[PDB]
């Protein structure tokens, strides 16, 4: 109970900034990089398990689930990854300079591709293209289930787990899409951007449909 | 934190046994009495409503959902009506002598149909028939969110719920079926008995089916 907050790396809350106010039209692109990271965390705690098997046991099922809650208008990205201790979200993801960071926004200045940001490493915050608030839920086998949250502004919090589901092991970044693109929550847009840019995934891509029984 | 327990009035524990151990062929109705529950908590808070729209506002979509759960064998069945507080789930849902118990027993026993259960006013019960565990995960305006939970025995308990996702108001029966039941984790299954025996319901009755993009 109770949230602690941190301030943001100085060039992290500038690259979010950009990317939330940037007019650009290849948005779609955000579901790339989190599916992308969510294959990552699954290589990590599988090739982590080939000399610790029993690592596993916490969620034998290795797959990747995105599941739109169109009332909330929130649009979930799951995976059964190695999943991050509070350390590490406190640390990985705000509070400490990234390498690309500012390598890529001189890029972007230069007139590069939004779409390089995951070339530079720091391809999380691509998620800000589509959505204006976000909550990176997650549970590594060793600690507990804590819950990041920002909206972009200059500080983070994170507080211990006790509002939602349990998940035996990975993350969930739980995207509060912003008004305009809520297309994300629709089945067939999802279909087809991850059929797009999506193909090698070694991963089952697993999409949840909710539907009203005839 | 930490469950309190609670015993079972003794005919009701009675009840269970007989449910639970009972060849019964048309396991199915389950179903119908839970998705009946679900419609009658949803027209308490609509009519309750009537004269306190506020009630409302905890979760403005009033609906049924159904969701299986194939990894964990479970199936739940999820509504946004009145919801119950902690003191009606120990007082309701096992402590105090109900009214049809004996005499549903007795019925069963003289010929009767198990599917009359509902008619007898202890219909709820009829979730044994399919599962040998269960958790009422409940949230109503007037109290905070617990879980039920039993397991067909003597006694149950009541917990300050922690661990499972909010619920804005209403309840979840999360049924961890039997291993001879997990037919109704499957979406015709489950499509093909909710068409059977529930074309009446006022509300939307939605099916969450999790599936791998191709
Ligand atoms: C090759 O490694 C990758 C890293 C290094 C990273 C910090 C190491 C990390 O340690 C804490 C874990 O090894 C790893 C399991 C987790 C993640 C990918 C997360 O994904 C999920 N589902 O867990 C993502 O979660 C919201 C969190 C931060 C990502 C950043 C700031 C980014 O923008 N790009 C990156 C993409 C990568 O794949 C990146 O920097
Ligand atoms: C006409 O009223 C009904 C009652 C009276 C009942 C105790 C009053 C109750 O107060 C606490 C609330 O008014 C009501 C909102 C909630 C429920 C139906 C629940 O359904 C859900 N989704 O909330 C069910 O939850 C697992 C709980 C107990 C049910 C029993 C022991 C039963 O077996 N049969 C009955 C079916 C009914 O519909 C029954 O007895």
């Amino acid at each position: 109970m109770a949230s602690e907050t941190f301030e943001f790396q100085a060039e992290i809350t500038q690259l979010m900034s950009l990317i939330i106010n940037t007019v650009y039209s290849n948005k779609e692109i955000f579901l790339r990089e989190l599916i992308s990271n969510a294959s990552d965390a699954l290589d990590k705690i599988r090739y982590k398990s080939l000399s610790d098997p029993k690592q596993l046991e916490t969620e034998p099922d290795l797959f990747i689930r995105i599941t739109p809650k169109p009332e909330q208008k929130v649009l979930e990205i799951r995976d059964s990854g190695i999943g991050m201790t509070k350390a590490e979200l406190i640390n990985n993801l705000g509070t400490i300079a990234k390498s690309g960071t500012k390598a890529f926004m001189e890029a972007l200045s230069a007139g590069a591709d939004v779409s390089m940001i995951g070339q530079f490493g720091v391809g999380f915050y691509s998620l800000f293209l589509v959505a204006d608030r976000v909550q990176v839920i997650s549970k590594s086998n060793d600690d507990e289930q804590y819950i990041w949250e920002s909206n972009a502004g200059g500080s983070f919090t994170v507080t211990l787990d006790e509002v939602n589901e349990r998940i035996g092991r990975g993350t969930i970044l739980r995207l509060f899409l912003k008004d305009d693109q809520l297309e994300y929550l629709e089945e067939k847009r999802i279909k087809e951007v991850i059929k797009r840019h999506s193909e090698f995934v070694a991963y089952p891509i697993q999409l949840v449909v909710t539907k009203e029984v005839e």
